[PDB]
């Protein structure tokens, strides 16, 4: 906590709250001016001014894949005590710290950071860092099973049901039977205090009948497609648009709804946009929302805001929620959406 930053804390708080970018750049400003490291310092301000800062934005800054952001987090998470803490408790504390982003990849980056720190501070508890990430994802999946009011008590995961999934999890080995009993019981008696973001950044398409939507229907078929063009899904975007697809991990669409992320990139303009699909399932419905969601987000580059607007305008269903991105204000996204929704609303 450096004194030049501490002095104008209120100013940095006012800037960050208004627009995170402004505030971050105002932290960097003082850091440059006083020949000091921003990553280690952003992390500190975020910690210190927790009761003051926009926790939605903070969580959103820390969960972003950008190099600077990724470093800030390594520093944020390192500044946490996990020494002495139980795996269940250390994690119980970690998650409690954030206004949890409402998107799988963002959550993953977070869980991945805890894993690396819990293992650093407790090298004896888990065999390696990969083993901590496994245990955490099993713990988070366990948290759903043990507290789902729909699932009958007879179908809710057992203690030995845990030990089974974790045979070969401790760096190609088993974890201590008494530690998993202490894990399972700790999380049986108390569920994780998980506060999520209200509305996630960019365009969010969500309805109880979005599953019925032709564009949504098409986009889903696309996720299990080989060599297909995206203009078949979105004819409002250019012909010249390349796509990459990241399919969901070990924890399937059944335990999140998360059906994956499509990344669209204009091969002439370098405008980028990402589509995220979430379809409610028996396990997910209770924790992650009962209605399908489509989150469209523009890249940092020029015209990315149009690509995103073009994809969202092609949808029949309306965009239920608009939210400012780190580089784009709510209004500009509305401007481009209504514009393409007036443009595409022609033969």
């Amino acid at each position: 906590s450096h004194p030049e930053i501490e002095k104008a804390q209120r100013e940095i708080i006012e800037a960050f709250n208004a627009k995170p970018k402004n505030g971050i750049n105002k932290i960097k400003e003082i850091c440059e001016q006083y020949k000091i490291s921003p990553n280690e310092e952003i992390a500190e301000f975020f910690h210190q001014q927790r009761k003051n800062l926009d926790l939605e934005a903070v969580g959103d800054y820390l969960s972003s894949p950008e190099a600077e952001n990724q470093q800030v987090l390594k520093a944020f998470t390192s500044q946490m005590n996990f020494n002495g803490q139980s795996f269940v408790e250390g994690l119980r504390t970690f998650l409690k710290t954030f206004k949890l982003p409402g998107e799988a990849q963002k959550i993953d980056r977070l869980v991945q950071s805890f894993s690396g720190a819990y293992f650093q501070q407790n090298p004896d508890v888990v065999s390696n860092a990969d083993a901590a990430y496994l245990l955490a994802f099993q713990t988070i999946m366990l948290n759903t099973d043990l507290h789902n009011p729909s699932i009958p008590e007879k179908n809710k995961m057992t203690v030995d049901g845990l030990k089974r999934n974790l045979r070969g999890g401790n760096n190609g080995g088993d974890f201590d039977a008494k530690f998993l009993e202490e894990l399972y019981s700790e999380i049986k008696a108390k569920p994780f205090e998980l506060n999520f973001v209200k509305t996630s950044p960019g365009y969010e398409l969500t309805s109880t009948t979005l599953n019925k939507d032709s564009t949504f229907k098409k986009l889903d078929s696309f996720l299990h497609s080989t060599d297909v063009n995206i203009n078949t899904v979105f004819p409002g975007i250019g012909d010249n648009v390349k796509t990459t697809v990241d399919q969901p991990k070990s924890w399937l669409s059944f335990k999140t709804g998360y059906k994956g992320t499509i990344t669209l990139t204009d091969n002439k303009t370098s405008a980028q946009a990402t589509i995220q699909v979430y379809t409610p399932n028996i396990f997910s419905k209770w924790l992650f929302g009962e209605q399908p969601r489509v989150i469209i987000q523009p890249g940092q580059t020029k015209e990315s805001i149009d690509l995103a607007a073009k994809a969202a305008a092609d949808f029949s269903s309306p965009v239920k929620n608009f939210k400012a991105t780190y580089d784009y204000e709510v209004g500009d996204l509305i401007k481009a959406y209504d514009n393409q929704k007036k443009l595409i609303t022609i033969e």
